[PDB]
């Protein structure tokens, strides 16, 4: 009974591997990975205390390309063969997608100790924005961060964000190459070229103040930018490589926090602190409860991601309404008409609480969230091992859940006939979201207690957006101005366009022009220029 010959072979064998030509090396250094890969999934499949894992060829990368393009579709496939719970690899991570809104609940009402948001979304985040907040920090510090912010967006805040919301759009008109109205009666635009600038121009004025939006007029603008550029995906697996891009990022976050921070010395240095904007705000409201104070450099960083957060949620979506309503001239008709009785055929000046008489125009936000999530995914790193209620999965500590509101809002099920764009469906039903039973305070306000519900296009949870009701201000002066100036329609055989799914934000595809006009030739906007 001699194995020990066998045992001998078994270093020969090692040595004879180890004396392969390079050319044969090589290729058993591809091969036996992708073997293995594909064992230990079949291997996977067997257990039955993890949910579904979607087969896949390529080691490490996963399902990243067909995830990366066209995710619902994706979502849709997995959930026809593996049901509403399933697991994909994506480029080195595993996710675990929940869809519905049992997925809604299983992960945006998941205890503080089961999983983590900054553990997946800090890498992103902390190189654009800056340090110590948002996700460069404990929840709890997050928590009251949001709080915050909060203060500066309440309905007085509100009242007096409108006119200034208002100015900014007519200058707009006014003065931008895609309109000049007191040259142009007509024209065409990239409508991903004219909302972005719009939102940052009406966003600055109202939160950062007039010396911020006054800076945006100079070569400044340029920073935010190359800001821009550092929130990507792209940054979701290599956050610093030695490029340009990433300096330019790196140096536009030092130069505008740099700004933000010269503004809050100086106005503290002359005792100008009041009531105006964001920056007044976070000055005499920024202490945690603990004692410690933020300082200048967090108080200007929390600007930063505040700012860009909303900007590209919202450029993103005033885009979509535009885009939508450019083969729906019925809507714009309809809109125009509840704009007449509302303003008194606009002889009364737009506020706030006129813009709450405006059922119809905030249901065309509300329908166009609906069929335009601006993000299609939402991350959890998992800290330790979870069950699914009602069934014996478990997933392990390390993977990562991705919940969708998005997904559901195109289902049927949920929504009669989900593809179309029908702002009726909301009759009696405008407001931006609302409650519909208990609720809880995690640190920055009551809000629902339940996340169940099939519309989620703000989240919920202690990570749910804070941003929304100022959204709806911004969105809302906008498209009301939009609405009362111009009727506009799409290029001859053009029409809504699909979304780019591969951004941070899932703006539409362009360029995607329409073709505006003036409903009053002779309109002009006075101002100086
Ligand atoms: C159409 C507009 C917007 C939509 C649809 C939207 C959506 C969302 C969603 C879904 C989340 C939760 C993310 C998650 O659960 O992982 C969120 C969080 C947040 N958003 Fe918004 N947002 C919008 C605009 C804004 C604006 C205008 C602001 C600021 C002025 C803002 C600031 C924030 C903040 C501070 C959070 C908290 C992030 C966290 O706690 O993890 N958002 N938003
Ligand atoms: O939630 C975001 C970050 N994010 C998550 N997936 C993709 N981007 C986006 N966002 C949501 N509303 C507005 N922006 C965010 C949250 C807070 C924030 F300050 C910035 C920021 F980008």
């Amino acid at each position: 009974s001699i194995v020990g010959e066998a045992l001998e072979y078994v270093n020969i064998g090692l040595s004879h591997f180890l004396a392969l030509p390079l050319a044969q090396r090589i290729s058993l250094i591809i091969i036996i990975p992708f073997i293995y890969n594909i064992v230990w999934q079949l291997l996977y499949s067997l257990r039955k205390d993890r949910p579904p894992l979607v087969f896949y060829w390529i080691p490490w990368v996963g399902s990243a390309v067909v995830y990366g393009m066209k995710p619902y579709e994706f979502f849709e496939e997995c959930q026809k063969k593996y049901g509403d719970i399933f697991s994909f690899v994506l480029l080195g991570r595993v996710m675990t997608v929940y869809l519905g809104p049992k997925g809604h609940e299983f992960v945006f009402n998941a205890k503080l100790a089961d999983v983590s948001a900054e553990a997946a979304y800090a890498h992103l985040t902390t190189p654009v924005f800056g340090k110590g907040v948002i996700f460069d920090c404990p929840n709890s510090r997050l928590m009251e961060q949001k709080k915050f912010v909060k203060g500066a967006l309440t309905k007085e805040a509100f009242k007096s964000y409108v006119p200034l919301i208002a100015e900014e759009v007519y200058k707009y008109f006014r003065d931008s190459k895609n309109f000049r109205l007191n040259e142009r009666t007509t024209g065409t635009i990239d409508v991903m070229v004219t909302q972005p600038e719009m939102t940052i121009f009406t966003a600055s004025r109202s939160l950062l103040g007039k010396e911020m939006r006054a800076k945006l007029d100079t070569d400044f603008a340029y920073l935010y930018s190359d800001l821009d550029k550092g929130f990507t995906p792209i940054n979701f697996v290599f956050p610093n490589l030695p490029l340009e891009h990433y300096r330019k990022r790196d140096h536009a976050q030092k130069a505008i926090s740099g700004t933000y921070m010269s503004l809050i010395k100086e106005r503290r240095k002359n005792n100008d602190i009041q009531d105006r904007d964001l920056i007044d705000s976070l000055m005499k409201n920024s202490t945690y409860k603990d004692g410690v104070k933020m300082t200048d450099q967090e108080i200007a960083n929390l600007l930063i991601g505040v700012l860009m957060g909303g900007q590209h949620t919202s450029a993103a979506t005033s885009a979509w309404i535009l885009l939508h309503l450019a083969e729906r001239p019925d809507v714009q008709q309809e809109l125009y008409e509840e704009q007449m009785r509302v303003l008194d055929g606009g002889k009364k000046e737009l506020t706030y609480d006129l813009l709450q008489e405006m059922p119809l125009l905030n249901q065309t936000i509300k329908e166009t969230l609906r069929m335009h999530h601006p993000l299609h995914s939402l991350f959890r790193k998992v800290m330790k091992d979870m069950h699914v209620p009602n069934t014996s999965y478990v997933i392990p500590a390390g993977y990562h859940v991705l919940v969708s509101p998005g997904y559901t809002h195109l289902r049927d099920e949920y929504f009669p006939n989900a593809h179309q764009f029908n702002i009726h469906r909301w009759n009696n039903d405008s407001a931006s979201s609302y409650s519909v039973g208990e609720e809880v305070d995690y640190g920055f306000g009551a809000i629902s207690k339940g996340v169940s519900s099939p519309y989620l296009p703000f989240g919920g949870g202690r990570h749910r957006c804070i941003g929304e009701h100022f959204a709806y201000c911004q969105l809302g002066v906008l498209m009301s101005i939009f609405i009362r100036t111009l009727k506009w329609h799409y290029p001859e055989g053009k029409t809504v366009p699909p979304p780019d799914f591969t951004s941070m934000v899932t703006l539409p595809t362009g360029p995607a022009k329409i073709i505006w006009e003036k409903r009053n030739p002779e309109q002009k906007i006075g101002g100086r220029h």
